[PDB]
C-alpha cells in the first residue's frame, strides 16, 4: 500500500451541498471520470467546518497519479479545479519520497548567511528600477546600493531582455558594479538578474550568469514553468536562486503552499512576497504563514529565506524584525540612505 | 511614437478610491516605482464604470516593455497585479506586430477540418479515461471510440509520464490502435498525447509522437509555461496542437480563445456552460478563438462538459457547426457522431 499525497482544499459551500462537492473533488482530482466510466480514485479523507459557508477537505490522492514531477504534481494537486471559482487550495502533505526526490534548496538559509557575511543578523534587499534605464544606468544604481552594504541585489522582476537593456549587457554593466562597491567597502553584496524565456532562453542566460561571476539568479517560476525553475534550480551551480511570485495568483493556491513550501521544494533559496500592509491584500497570518513555511523543518530539506517586500520604510524596520524574527531578508544620497537601512537592520535584537 | 499594449482590466473598486486604484494598477504593471524614485510608465486611458462597484480601467503599456515573448507578456499584463484580489485581465489589443511574430494556430479551424475529413459540420471528440489503465486498455478505447467516428481523441490532461502507463508506451498503442480503427472504417480520427514535464521532456515526447506517426498533441499552456508551449509549437510540425486549460485571475475569453490561439493552439479545451463558465463567456471564448485577428488561423473552441447525446442540438445552436464538442461504446459513440453530422441538413 503506497502512501497518498493529503492536499487540503478549501471550499465555499453549504451544508447541504459540501460532502457531495467534496466528492466530486476527489473526482475532478483524480480520474475525472463518472465511476460508471471506470486505489486510483481520490478519497475524502475529512470534511471539517472552518466557519458557516467555508470547509477544509482533505483528499487523499495515489501517488502513482503524480510523479515526482513539478509540472505534472501541481497538474494533479490543482489542475482542473484551479478553474473553479469555490475552491482553493491549501496545503499538501507529501511523503518523505518526493522531499528527497525534489531536493529543495541547494543553498539555504544558512547558505546565503554565509556568502553574505550575515551571520545572525536579518538581512537586506533592494530591486534595480526603473526598467526603462539602460545598464549603465542600472549598474550606477546597484553600486550605490552595494555601497551602502545591501545584503541582495535583484532586478525588477519585469526585467527581462528588453531592447532597452538586453539580459547579456545588463548581467554584465551591473554584475561589475556590484564587484565594485565590494571591493571598495570590503563588502558581500549579490546580484539576482531575472532569467526569462524558454528553458532555452533560461539556459542561456544562465550562462551569461556564470561567465560574468555572477552569484544570484531571479525566477519566477509560475511565469516560467515550475518543472523548468526546478531545471534551472540542478543547473544553478552554488548560485542563490531567489524566486518571485510573478502570476503565483492566477490560480487560487494559498500563497504559504505555493511561495513557501512549494517554490523552497522545488529549489528556491530566498522567496518573494507582497508584506502585509504594503500594497497588496496579504493578511498577518498569511504572511506568518509564508515565513514558517519556508524556515521550518520539512523532512531533511534547506530553509528557504522569506523574503517580504512593500512599503519598507525605515520606519518598518523594528516592527518587522519584530513580525518575522531575524531569519529574514527585509527587500525595500542613495548610499547613504541605504546604509542608514542596512545599520538599523544589523543593530536589531543587540546591545546599544 | 510606437503603438502602445491597451491591456483591459475589470476592477473591483469603489467611485472614491477607482481613480487612484487605476493609477496604481497603471504603475504596477509598468516600472512598479513611486514616480519620486524616477514612455514607460503605464498610462491609464480610460476608466469606465460597468456596474456600482466595478470598473474597466483601459491601460496603455509600452510596448518595448514587453517583447514578442509569451511569459514576459503575460509578466508585463498581469504579473504583479494577479496577486490582488480585486482586479481581473480582461481583454488585450495587441499592436499588429505581435500577431506576425506569434504567428498564431499553423493548422488551425480550416486545417482540422481537412485532416478529419469534416468539411462542414461539427467535429467531435472524447477522452481516454480513468488514468491509472494500462496502455493496452487506453488503447482498446481508444480503437471503440475511434470505430465510431469521432474526429479527436485526446489523453486525459492527468495522463503524463506516470508508471501505470508511460508516454512512449501510451502513444505507440493508442496510435496503433487508432490507426487500425481508421484503415477499418476508412476514417480520419486523430489522437493528442498529453506532453510535458519540461522543454527537454516535453521535446523527446513530441518526437515519439512524431515517430508514432501521431497526428495531433495536447498541451495545458499554463502547466508547461506559455514561452515552452509557444517552443513547442514551432517544432509541432503539422500536427493539430490542442490546448488544454489546467492551471488556467485572466478572463478565460482572453486567455483560453485568444491568447493560447495566439501562441499557437489549433484547439482549445474549455469548460462548457452545460462548472461555472457563463453563457456569455462561452459565447466570448467562441468568438475569439474564431473570429478574425490579424491575418491568423481561427482556433476551434472545443467544449467540454456532461455533453450527452440530448445536449448535442442545442450546442449546435448556441456554438455553431465551427466547434468540436467533447464527448457498447462504439454504438453510442457513433450515435453521437450521427447527431453532429445531421445538425442543419435535410431529414
Amino acid at each position: 500500500t503506497e502512501p497518498r499525497i493529503v492536499a487540503t482544499y478549501h471550499i465555499a459551500s453549504d451544508a447541504e451541498r459540501i460532502e457531495q462537492r467534496a466528492l466530486a473533488l476527489a473526482i475532478e482530482q483524480s480520474v475525472e471520470c463518472p465511476l460508471e466510466a471506470i486505489n486510483i480514485v481520490g478519497r475524502v479523507e475529512d470534511v471539517a467546518e472552518l466557519q458557516p459557508g467555508r470547509y477544509a477537505v482533505r483528499i487523499g490522492l495515489a501517488a502513482a497519479t503524480a510523479p515526482a514531477e513539478p509540472g505534472q504534481l501541481l497538474n494533479m494537486l490543482f489542475g482542473n479545479s484551479s478553474i473553479q471559482p469555490d475552491i482553493a487550495l491549501a496545503d499538501v502533505e507529501l511523503p518523505a519520497h518526493y522531499l528527497t526526490a525534489f531536493g529543495g534548496p541547494r543553498v539555504g538559509l544558512a547558505g546565503i548567511r554565509t556568502l553574505t557575511g550575515a551571520q545572525s543578523r536579518a538581512l537586506t534587499a533592494s530591486a534595480l528600477k526603473p526598467q526603462g534605464l539602460s545598464p549603465a544606468a542600472l549598474a550606477s544604481i546597484a553600486h550605490q546600493l552595494a555601497l551602502g552594504g545591501v545584503d541582495l541585489i535583484k532586478d525588477d522582476h519585469g526585467l527581462a531582455d528588453q531592447a532597452f537593456s538586453p539580459f547579456a549587457e545588463r548581467a554584465a554593466a551591473v554584475g561589475k558594479a556590484v564587484r565594485e562597491a565590494n571591493a571598495a567597502r570590503g563588502g558581500r553584496t549579490l546580484y539576482a538578474p531575472n532569467i526569462s524565456g524558454t528553458l532555452d532562453d533560461m539556459r542561456r542566460q544562465l550562462g551569461v550568469i556564470r561567465d560574468e561571476g555572477i552569484g544570484a539568479v531571479l525566477v519566477a517560476p509560475m511565469i516560467v514553468g515550475v518543472s523548468n525553475f526546478h531545471a534551472i534550480v540542478k543547473e544553478a551551480a552554488g548560485l542563490v536562486v531567489v524566486a518571485h511570485p510573478a502570476m503565483a495568483g492566477a490560480a487560487k493556491i494559498a500563497a504559504p503552499l505555493l511561495l513557501g513550501r512549494l517554490f523552497r521544494l522545488f529549489g528556491a533559496d530566498a522567496t518573494v512576497f507582497p508584506n502585509y500592509g504594503g500594497r497588496f491584500a496579504y493578511s498577518t497570518a498569511s504572511c506568518l504563514a509564508l515565513a514558517q513555511a519556508a524556515r521550518d523543518p520539512f523532512g531533511k530539506l534547506n530553509a528557504c529565506i522569506p523574503t517580504p517586500a512593500g512599503g519598507i520604510m525605515l520606519q518598518r524596520v523594528n516592527e518587522l524584525l519584530r513580525f518575522y524574527g531575524q531569519d529574514v531578508m527585509l527587500l525595500i544620497r542613495l548610499t547613504e540612505q541605504a546604509s542608514r537601512f542596512v545599520n538599523k537592520v544589523a543593530d536589531y535584537g543587540q546591545r546599544e
